[PDB]
Formats: structure tokens, sequence, C-alpha cells
């Protein structure tokens, strides 16, 4: 059960049917009259009960638009669970169903006096039961009914539109979360840039002399999974077959890699096979070709594995070692098979990160030489692997070895993946290659909006610092000059700080680099301690424990299934905009219930102004209760609804993340209300006293006559040559309702922002707002001309004259808010 919908939206529904009780006594009480059984005495309950089918038939509607979308989602627990928002707006509709209470209460209070009036008959209690009919009727009308269902209709149009932009929800109440997001933690590889990533640059060892290492670099061209492209050296195309280096470099590459290129016809283009990294390998085998098979003659289909199977018999594969984290590198056991070769021995080939397989290293290759691994040899190649990684293209650099004297395949563990290390002791050293994988487009820009929205990227990958620090300088994390390195950490040294500094870094932190499983669980730890909405992102069962400890728990398209599940939001576009694409969204469904919220209260507060302005100045009454729902029923009704239909605001990623601290209404907005409120009542009271004071053929009086009206039979000379029945006119009546329609009405062109301009954000922008209010325009001009009707709400017709007197009485609450608009924007937003 709902605390809203519990103390609002049947609490409405019983006010009606006591306001239609209230109306049937007195059906009964004008029996005991005379000349009261005209065909005037059923009119009235007549109303109150054809409204109430209409207000019926509207909140059908709000359900029906309601379960469809969330059906139309849907098709294509012990009772103590709800969200810190839930727990808001049930406290707001508490307060808001006994302030209401309160105040119609009052409203009764405040008219004991006029109980006994002569327009009642007389009657102590036929002036009793009417100012309950009046004060009830108010609160049907002040109630801020249909909450629920146009909350449920943006959380589900948001939703639909989130799906649209790949964002994919696994739960409901989580969308309202990813609008409060504080910190963004996201994986690069995958994310935050594409998987295409291909050998670019490459190179291995040319000239050796003590501390006169010289290197041979190299610059393949066509970073797509494909043949296309030519090995260049100092700008100069050479063949790859020109350089016995990149023969040892291309065997390893081609032999420890386990990835296909399967060329699908259909597609036109070079596919992938295996994994994105080995795949890179097997391009770079096809563009160097050192073994000059004929290239241009094989097709389309082969020629992508044409070059790889070359090497296919050249040697054959015995067993590989699998990869370890620990090691970071695998290796391939290759005894010559079918090629004659096995009488030069047999080999074994390793491929990993640098660092692992140099510090490993006891030999290095010069085309086809073997040298000691000396000093000179060691550090002014390691030179290069930090300037590229670190340079513009940020390459992902990786070792290639081999092991001209293995171990015997006669002595080989392999339940123990810790022991294969201890197999790659001793190995010589061919080269490296340059890889790299491109960010997506504008991720540097969809930082930006998370740095404007106050929102923090940390970015988590398992390159080294040096190239982990250079890609956040690329894509604007990091700037290009900032000392980074207090904002930067690696598993070793989150590891080997205190444990009371280790959550100072993560209030800092934006990059970490080779981090262990059990890391992103203790971050979000780190992170929910300075209390900020982290959302997580992951791919493997390592992340599975994280994505449950995080707010919003982010799995991928492409990630398996387990961390899917066990996510709030799936990401099938695999892409880092998409997630803050959906916070945007987040962002806009909650601004969606506050202009909602908005309307209402505001424009409800005026007809609380209203009834208690004229009681308190002491004018003749503006509205009777059949009036007071025929404001409700419109105004409450369809444009408020549809005001659920707002487009998304402008500065809606301008603005800090919401904190679920923060309080349902503001203070300024709460102020901001009240404004509008005060003038909208005081707008639709000084509409009927215009009628009577400044009206064409309409009475002029002095505001002191019309104030104390009640002596107009008595003060003869006060009121000379005046009628004493005019101030029963059905014309000021009129005006203040057609105001109250109108003013609220214009006030719903307030409402397709909260703090935008209708210069900004035009009243075309919700095209729904527009047709209801066309709609109830419509509906109240029926009431006023259509003959039948006026004698019924006792209302006249107006005349033109008279009707752009509600235009310019209404029409400034468009520009009060728009004074209250622009010192929201300017002196209070920034
Ligand atoms: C016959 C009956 C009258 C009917 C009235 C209908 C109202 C019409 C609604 C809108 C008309 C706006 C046209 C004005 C042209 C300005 C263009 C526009 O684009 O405007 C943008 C600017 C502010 O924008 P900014 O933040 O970018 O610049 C701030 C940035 N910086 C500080 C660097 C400059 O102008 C703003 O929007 C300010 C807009 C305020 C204009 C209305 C104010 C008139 C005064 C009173 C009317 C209501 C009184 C009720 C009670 C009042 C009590 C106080
Ligand atoms: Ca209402
Ligand atoms: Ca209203
Ligand atoms: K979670």
């Amino acid at each position: 059960k709902s605390l809203w919908e519990l103390v609002i939206e049947q609490f409405e529904d019983l006010l009606v049917r006591i306001l239609l009780l209230a109306a049937c006594i007195s059906f009964v009480l004008a029996w005991f009259e005379e000349g009261e059984e005209t065909i005037t005495a059923f009119v009235e309950p007549f109303v109150i009960l054809l409204i109430l089918i209409a207000n019926a038939i509207v909140g059908v509607w709000q359900e029906r638009n309601a379960e469809n979308a969330i059906e139309a989602l849907k098709e294509y627990a012990t009772e103590q669970d709800k969200t810190p928002l839930q727990q808001k707006l049930d406290e707001f509709g508490e307060q808001l169903s006994k302030v209401i209470s309160l105040i119609c209460v009052a409203v009764w209070l405040i008219n004991i006096g006029h109980f006994n009036d002569p327009v009642h008959g007389g009657s102590w209690i036929r002036g009793a039961i009417y100012y309950f009919k009046i004060a009830v009727a108010l609160a049907v009308a002040a109630i801020p009914q249909g909450l629920p269902a146009v909350i449920t209709t943006c959380l589900a149009l948001g939703t639909r539109r989130m799906a649209k932009k790949n964002a994919i929800v696994r739960s409901l109440p989580s969308v309202e979360t990813l609008g409060c997001t504080s910190v963004i933690c996201s994986d690069k590889t995958g994310t935050l840039t594409t998987n295409q990533m291909s050998v670019c640059k490459m190179f291995i060892i040319d000239k050796v002399d003590g501390d006169f290492c010289s290197l041979n670099e190299f610059s393949i061209t066509g970073s797509t999974y494909a043949p296309e492209g030519e090995v260049l050296k100092n700008d100069k195309p050479i063949r790859s077959g020109q350089f016995d280096g990149l023969v040892e470099l291309a065997t390893i590459c081609a032999l420890c890699n386990d990835s296909s290129l399967d060329f699908n016809e259909t597609k036109g283009v070079y596919e992938k096979v295996g994994e994105a990294t080995e795949t890179a390998l097997t391009t770079l085998v096809e563009k160097m070709n050192v073994f000059n098979t004929e290239v241009r003659n094989l097709s389309k289909v082969e020629r992508a594995n044409a070059c790889n199977s070359v090497i296919r018999q050249l040697m054959k594969k015995e067993f590989t070692l699998e990869f370890s984290r620990d090691r970071k590198s695998m290796s391939v056991y290759c005894s010559p098979a079918k090629s004659s070769r096995a009488a030069v021995g047999n080999k074994m080939f390793v491929k990993g990160a640098p660092e692992g397989v140099i510090d490993r290293c006891n030999y290095v290759r010069v085309g086809t030489t073997r040298v000691p691994m000396t000093g000179p040899v060691k550090e002014k190649i390691l030179s290069v692997i930090k300037e590229w990684g670190t340079g513009r293209d940020t390459l992902r650099c990786l070792a290639l070895a081999t092991r001209d004297t293995p171990p015997k395949r006669e002595e080989m563990v392999l339940d123990d993946s810790s022991r294969f290390m201890e197999y790659e002791t001793d190995l010589t050293f061919v080269g490296v290659v340059g890889m790299l994988d491109p960010p997506r487009k504008e991720v540097m820009g969809s930082i930006q909006l998370c740095r404007d929205a106050g929102i923090r990227v940390i970015m988590i990958t398992g390159d080294n610092k040096g190239t982990a620090i250079a890609i956040c300088r690329r894509i604007g994390i990091f700037g290009e000059n900032e000392e980074v390195a207090d904002r930067a950490y690696t598993g070793r040294e989150f590891d080997d700080l205190p444990l009371a500094e280790q959550r100072e870094a993560c209030r800092r932190a934006c990059c970490f680099a080779r981090v262990e499983p059990s890391h992103k669980s203790k971050i979000v730890e780190y992170l929910q301690s300075y209390d900020e909405i982290t959302a997580m992102t992951g791919d493997g069962v390592n992340d599975a424990p994280a994505l449950k400890k995080a707010e919003i728990g982010i799995a991928m398209g492409s990630g398996t299934a387990v961390a899917k599940t066990a996510s709030e939001m799936v990401l099938a576009d695999d892409n880092f905009s998409t997630i803050v694409a959906a916070v945007e969204e987040g962002r806009a469904i909650y601004n969606n219930m506050k202009q909602f919220i908005r309307y209402l209260i505001s424009s409800n507060v005026g007809e609380v102004v209203c009834i208690f302005l004229t009681a308190a100045l002491g004018l003749p009454e503006a509205l009777i209760p059949v009036q007071l729902l025929w404001v409700n029923l419109v105004t409450d009704g369809l444009p408020a609804t549809a005001l659920g239909f707002n487009p998304p605001d402008l500065d809606i990623m301008d603005r800090p993340p919401r904190s679920p601290k923060e309080p349902l209404i503001s203070g300024w907005l709460f102020f901001r209300y009240m404004a509008i409120g005060g003038y909208v009542g005081a707008a639709t009271v000084g509409a009927a006293a215009w009628w009577f004071m400044y009206a064409e053929d309409g009475p002029g009086v002095t505001y002191h006559q019309l104030t104390h009206f009640m002596q107009c039979t008595e003060d003869h000379p006060h009121f000379e040559g005046l009628d004493c029945e005019i101030f029963e006119a059905p014309e000021p009546m009129t005006m203040a309702l057609s105001v109250l329609v109108t003013i609220e009405m214009c006030n719903a062109l307030n409402s397709l922002s909260e703090n935008q301009s209708l210069m900004r954000m035009p009243p075309w922008v919700n095209i729904w707002l527009l047709g209801s209010i066309c709609l109830s325009m419509s509906l109240h001009f029926l009431i006023l001309y259509v003959d039948p009707l006026p004698m019924i709400f006792k209302l006249k017709a107006l005349d033109l004259t008279q009707w752009l007197m509600v235009l310019k009485i209404s029409l400034p609450v468009i520009g009060l808010d728009e004074i209250l608009k622009f010192i929201a924007r300017n002196y209070l937003e920034g």
C-alpha cells in the first residue's frame, strides 16, 4: 500500500462523497422551504455527481496511460522497503493532507457569522451546511491528486528513452539513483575506448655495442583488423622481408595467439575471431609478410589466414601454457613438425607484459644472433617502452621473446599456473609491438559533461601507471600539465598506503592501474565513506561482488550474463557515454516531477488564497462550491498530467548532483510556490472586484461600499442609486472563475522548465500540454456559451471587452515567474 495514496488519493474521494452527501441534504431541506420545489433543486447534486464522473474518467485514462507504459517496456520481501524519495513523498502527502484539512476547517470557521445570513433563508443550519460545501469543495480542489500516475509514466517514459540510448536498466528504483550519481568508476578498455586495437608501431634490436645499443623501429599502417597496410621505416615504404629481426617477431605473433580472422563476406570488411589483443598480431603478420608469399592473388576470404597459415606448418604447437595474472605473460611449446626443421632443435615462444619478460630475460637476439642482456641493452630499450606509451598515441607495449633451450616436455605441471612462470626464466629477446585502441568519440566531451555536472570519473585500467595517466590526459580526466602524482595510484601503491590514508586517496583519485580484483569492492567501500553515490562498471566475476556493493552496478553487453543479472543497469553499447546519457535521464525525470508538483502546489495555493482573501477583506464571495469543482476538474486534471511530457531541461547537467539528504521542497522553492500562489489568489478576487469598481456597465462602487455590502439594505444613504441584489451577480463570479482557470493555464506554461525562461524553452516545446490547455479552455467556453450551462454554474457570458481583462490580469503570472526564474538562474545557480 502507499501512504500518499492512502492519505491523498483516497482522502480526496471521501471528500467528494461527503460533498455530494452535503448536497443531497440540502436537496431534502429545500422541500420544506416555500417555492423551492422548482426544477433547480436537483441541479447541484446532479453536477457534483456529473463532475465526479469526469474526474473519474480522467482517473481511468491517467491509470490506463500508466499501466501501458510499464507494460510496453516489460513486453519489449516481508513488506519493508521504500526509497528515500518515496519516504519523502509520503511525508509530504501527510503534511498536505493535514495542512489542507486545517485550512478548510478554518474556511468553515471564519464564516460562522455568515451562517444566519438572509441569502440562506435566515437559517443558521442552512448556512452552516453551505460553507461546509465550500470548505469541502475547496479541499477537493486544493488536493494535488494524480501524483503517482504522473510519476509512473515519467519513470517509464525515460526508461524507453534510455533503452533507445542503449541504457538497459535492471530495476526501476535504480534510475532514481542514476541521477544522484556522484562518482562514476569505469574500466578503460572496452568502455572508454573501443576494442579495435591494432599494432601500428614495433621495434627490434639492430646494432649492439657496449653502451651503444641501437634500435630498429618500424611503423605499420592500417589500424583496422585487416591485412590492408605496409610496414614503414623512417617514413620510407620498405617490405618487412628486408630486415632479419622482423622474422623472429612475426614468428611469435602467429604462434602464441589463438585468434583467427574470419572474413565475413556479407560484412564486406575483415572481422575478428578470438581476443581483440591477440587478433592485432594476426593482422600484423599479414601486413608484414616476411616470408614474401604471394599476397595479392589470394582472395579476401583467405588472405587474412593465408600468411598466418604459412607458419601453421613451418612449426607446430605442442602445448600452450595458460595465462596467469601474477606472471602476466603466456607461452607455447613448438617442436618443428612436418617441416624437417626438427633437426635444428626446438624453441619456446612467449608473449606478455614487457617488465616481466625483460626482468626474466638473459639474452637479446640480434636478427640471427645471441648477446647476453647487459645494462645498456635493458635501460636504453625500456626508454622506448616508456616514450611510446606516454606520447600522443599511448601505445600498449608487448615484449616478445623466445626460449632457445626449453625445459623437457617430460617435466611440466598443469594444475598449478603459478609454476608456469618458473618455466620462463631463461630466454632470448626479440622486440616489442606498440599497440593502441582509440578512445570513443567525445568521451573527452562526455568526461567534460560530468565535470560540469559535478560528477567525478575514476578510471580502472590494466595498463601501467605511466600510460594510464597519459590516457587520462588524452580524454581530459587529467590536465595536460596537472600534477597527478596525487590522483593516480596502482595496485602495489594503493596497498602500500596506510589504511586511513587509502580512503583519503579515494577522495581525490581519478585513475587506477594494475588493480587486484579485491580493490574494486574496496574502493566503493571508501567512496561510500565520503557519502558518495558510486556508479561502478564491470565485466568479470571479479567485479561481481563490487556491482552489489556499489550504488549503481553497471554491466556490459559483451560481458558475461553473471554480471548482467547482478547489476542495476546494463550497457548494450559497452560505451562510457551511455552511462552519462542515462545519468542525464535520471535527472530529467526528477525535474519533471518537480515541475508537476510546482504547478499544482503554486496554483492550488492561490485557490486557497482566493477564498481566504475575499473573506478577510469583506468582499462578496467569488466562488460557489460547484465552481470550485470545475476549477479542479480543469486545472488539476489533463493540463497537470501532460506536464509529465516535458522535454529534458537545459540547465540539467550544470547543477551539482542532487543529494538524497536534500528535502523534497527547498526553501527558495517554497517561497516561489507561495509568491505565484499569492498572486493568482489575489488576481482572481481582484478580477471580481474589478467588475464592481471599474467595469463598464458593472456598477462602479467605492471600495468601502463593496467591503461593507451587507449593510446595503440598511445603509440607503451610503448605497444611494444602487441595487442590493447586484452583490449576487454572476458576472463578477464569472470574472473570478475565468481568470482563475486562465491564470492556471498560464501557470502551466511556467512549468515547462524549472528555471529556463519561456524565451529559451518556448510554450510549444510540449505539444501535449498545449492540447491540454486548448481542451480545458474550450471546455470552459462551453460552460459559458452553451445556454443550459451558464445557468447551472451561476455564470454569465463574457464579452470580448471583459475577456481581455482576464488576459491583462492572468498573463502577469508568467511575468512574475520569469522574474523569479531570473533570480534563480543568476543569483542562486552558479
Ligand atoms: C498586459 C499584461 C502584461 C502581460 C505580461 C506577460 C509576460 C511575458 C513573458 C515573457 C516576456 C520576455 C521578453 C523580454 C525580452 C528579454 C529576452 C529574454 O530571453 O530574456 C532573457 C533575460 C534573462 O535571461 P538570462 O538569465 O539569460 O540573462 C541573464 C544573464 N545576464 C545577467 C548576463 C544578462 O530576461 C528574462 O528572461 C526576464 C523576463 C521578465 C519579463 C517580465 C517582467 C515584467 C514586470 C512585471 C510583470 C508581472 C508582475 C507580477 C508581480 C511582480 C512582482 C515582482
Ligand atoms: Ca484537486
Ligand atoms: Ca488547480
Ligand atoms: K549494487
